[PDB]
């Protein structure tokens, strides 16, 4: 059980947003706290990714690029899981000190996006996703978005992705003596993974638009946050960098 041992060992712990929950809810305060949380989560995601089996097989510039492109999707998927395990998917558990109820979904001006994220969280319950399926799916999500023109060394990436697919297949919750069971399960989980990508795109769009207007609406963007959103995110939004889907959309 070496692979699952590693994934459990490297899984990030609790990350707080630093939000003041004693102040009335406002757009500026909610989004400033989400941005700070995004910066804090990025730091954890980088450390996590660099500790994954085989990650150092990637060329050095490909390493940071892969992390940066996948960051939003990784955050959303983990947040959906937190929401499932902590509040039964009824609210969005961004952090212990930043939990969105319906009022905050509205006040953040992100209601439609939050609906999609809550639906993702509900899928963990509907499909009875195991914590081990979650960990393997999240690892595979890192290797699910790349430039259409390819990476510096695309071969090493393709091999990594292949192996992460095989590890997911190995531990899916099914009865092996009935092949139909495992086929159905793999189909369900690949559909679930695909569904992260349109959600990440909506968040990319929202966050990009907010950065551009941030001076007008009093929303603060931290340094590393802002660089990714102005340099890497537009490569996604302009179609230079595209998600890898299992099924044809
Ligand atoms: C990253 C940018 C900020 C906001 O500007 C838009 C938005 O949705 N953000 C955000 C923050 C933190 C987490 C976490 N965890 C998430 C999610 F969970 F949705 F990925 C989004």
């Amino acid at each position: 059980p070496i692979f699952l041992n590693v994934l459990e060992a490297i899984e990030p712990g609790v990350v707080c947003a630093g939000h003041d929950n004693n102040q009335p809810d406002s757009f500026a305060a909610l989004l400033s706290s989400l941005n700070e949380l995004g910066e804090r989560q990025l730091v954890h995601v980088v450390k996590w990714a660099k500790a994954l089996p085989g990650f150092r097989n990637l060329h050095v510039d490909d390493q940071m690029a892969v992390i940066q492109y996948s960051w939003m999707g990784l955050m959303v998927f983990a947040m959906g899981w937190r929401s499932f395990t902590n509040v039964n998917s009824r609210m969005l558990y961004f952090a212990p000190d930043l939990v969105f109820n319906e009022y905050r979904m509205h006040k953040s001006r992100m209601y439609s996006q939050c609906v999609r994220m809550r639906h993702l969280s509900q899928e963990f319950g509907w499909l009875q996703i195991t914590p081990q399926e979650f960990l393997c799916m999240k690892a595979l999500l890192l290797f699910s978005i790349i430039p259409v023109d390819g990476l510096k060394n695309q071969k090493f990436f393709d091999e990594l992705r292949m192996n992460y697919i095989k590890e997911l297949d190995r531990i899916i919750a099914c009865a092996r003596k009935n092949p139909t069971s495992c086929s159905r399960r793999f189909y369900q989980l690949t559909k679930l993974l695909d569904s992260v990508q349109p959600i990440a795109r909506e968040l990319h769009q929202f966050t990009f638009d907010l950065l551009i207007k941030s001076h007008m609406v009093s929303v603060d963007f931290p340094e590393m946050m802002a660089e990714i959103i102005s340099v890497q995110v537009p490569k996604i939004l302009s179609g230079k960098v595209k998600p890898i889907y299992f099924h044809t959309q």
